[PDB]
């Protein structure tokens, strides 16, 4: 294999032959690729339509080079909440904590961001939340707080040079698609919300073919997460295979929300934001968040339960509002801020 | 305009607004493009399919940056013998439509395309880095001028490293043919990629110039007795597409083998080999290119009947040789270059 004949491949709007994303990957990982050759198989393979194969071989050798959780220390049943990016970084704040406050071991990927919008960890540290933990300290967060969250860059220090090309070139790429799907934790069940109906496609078939429960989403107006503006795509995960659906929230009562309504802000908004729904703050944006933090529950059932659909997202909806509505959501964000000050 | 912007474009498969590729190409040329930037938009420019105003914009940047040859030494009526994507062949021909009396301005790079022929010049004792005055200079007394391209496009050097980097043809890969310094009106231009070779019509259709553009049904970038040939005639603004069978002018079919490349000293013994009246296939491609850029040399000051127009072309180029002129220029070039020292 080479660049040369990968790159022409994929310009010649081809699926590359096994092995082919794996390698061009390693060559990532490991220095040796170029800049001007990260980039190239970056654009190529993003216009190409990356196939669940080709995705899952780039995560595949990413999650190699990972540094893990020590032995042990990751519930069986922990789970993520996240999407793949405007964006819903307020949301899917709101629906680990909301998660994690019903009872559901949660542990969240992500990283500080150059945008005025911000990353997952931006919020979080505007909330008090100590965010560059190394792994044994992860893991003694997720058993005393039932939460935790891998910062990236220190999980995984050899994805720098892919990390670099990617701010050079500000355009979203199936590089994009690597977060959820590297979560060095390895989580078997999550709600990943994606924009692109195409790429949440392949991203589900990513998922199946590891051993999962989740559910991917992608709001019918675009959005992330799952949206309470309109309907959205559900491609449901579990046991090798995938079920995709139509979801309404309307079903569930919820009323329609306008897509301005919803959408995240910078660290310090997002940590306003934060506060009122944990406080209580009835309205669109607690609604999407209930929405969302519900499928993240259904999505742990899946794991165990021999729940149905329609029960599991009921008791999923009652125990997201309730996490709200008693104040657990609120105390373990407070417990979690605790934890990092100590 | 941004890398964001212009990149994100080129991913949602859309034409870029006016002006983007001019952004690009003026960054890229300036040293502000990174090379992770330049591979992104080489590759997602090639992928989307380029336009002709887009290269356009490319090409004129480009050459804007270039140096030019001093002023009134280029004769009006000069022809380029240039390609992109076996012997080199463009040497030849470039010699043999010289010494029919159609001056030449060759613009070249340090093998088999129609581009090349520096090292094969070389070899055969041609001085080829020469500065715009000695190309001038060389154009008057010779009737045949190169222009070495790193010499006359020194700011392109960021872009042509990492083309090499990444190895994959792209629209970059149309810049040499549409920027020649000397920026002759006419001209013979092969291309491998029939996609690419329409839209290099269109803009030597805008810039009314009287070309034709070449693409060997074989992926040769030059025309041979082999194959048919597609050939864009550009004239009068206008480009018409036409098939072009060599049997139809009596020409044997030969096959690929036969047109085997080697080392420089091998094309330098083929070039000596042709000059001196040798018959075979490589004489046949020779005089058949040769023909091409004279009929291209014709439509600047007539509209020509197609078949006539080829007829006493492949006459002329024949003649060249069987004269002993083509002979003789290559020896008066050499003598030329030798001259410079003193
Ligand atoms: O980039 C993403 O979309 C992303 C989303 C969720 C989680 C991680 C994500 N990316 C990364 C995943 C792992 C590492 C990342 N970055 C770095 C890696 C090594 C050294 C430095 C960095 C850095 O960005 O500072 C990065 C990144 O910032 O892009
Ligand atoms: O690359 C082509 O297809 C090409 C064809 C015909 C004429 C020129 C061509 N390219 C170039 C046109 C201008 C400059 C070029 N290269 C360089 C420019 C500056 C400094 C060094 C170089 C170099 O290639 O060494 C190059 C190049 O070799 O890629």
């Amino acid at each position: 294999p080479s660049w040369p004949q990968i790159l022409g491949r994929l310009t010649d709007n081809r699926d590359l032959a096994r092995g082919q994303a794996a390698w061009a990957m390693d060559q990532i990982m490991t220095g040796n690729a170029r800049p001007a050759q990260i980039a190239a198989f970056a654009v190529a393979m993003t216009m190409k339509a990356p196939t669940a194969d080709e995705v899952g071989e780039l995560a595949g050798v990413m999650l190699s080079h990972a540094h893990p959780l020590p032995a042990d220390t990751v519930p069986d049943d922990a789970v993520d909440v996240v999407g793949t990016g405007v964006n819903t970084v307020n949301l899917s704040t709101m629906a680990a904590i909301v998660v994690a406050a019903a009872g559901v071991p949660v542990v969240k990927h992500g990283n500080r961001a150059a945008s005025s919008l911000s990353g997952g960890a931006d919020t979080l540290e505007a909330l008090g939340v100590r965010i560059d933990l190394g792994p044994d300290l992860v893991a003694r967060s997720l058993a005393e707080v039932g939460i935790g969250f891998c910062f990236a860059p220190r999980f995984h220090p050899s994805y720098r040079h892919a990390a670099a090309v990617r701010r050079e070139i500000g355009v979203p790429t199936v590089f994009n698609l690597l977060g959820p799907l590297t979560n060095p934790a390895r989580p078997r069940a999550g709600l990943i919300g994606c924009a692109f109906a195409d790429l949440a496609e392949v991203m589900a078939g990513v998922f199946a073919a590891r051993r999962s429960s989740v559910l991917v989403v992608h709001g019918d107006d675009g959005l992330d997460e799952l949206t309470t503006t309109t309907t959205s795509t559900i491609w449901r995960v579990a046991a090798g295979s995938v079920d995709k659906l139509t979801f309404d929230p309307a079903g569930f009562g919820f009323a329609r929300a306008q897509l301005d309504q919803l959408a995240g802000g910078d660290a310090q908004a997002n940590a306003a934001a934060v506060r009122a729904v944990l406080g209580g703050a009835r309205g669109p944006v607690r609604d999407a968040v209930v929405l969302n933090a519900a499928g993240a529950i259904v999505a742990h059932a899946g794991l165990s339960s021999r729940a149905e659909w329609l029960p599991a997202w009921e008791e999923g909806l009652r125990r997201a509002s309730a996490a709200i509505d008693t104040g657990a959501a609120e105390q373990l964000l407070a417990r979690w801020v605790r934890f990092g000050r100590q």
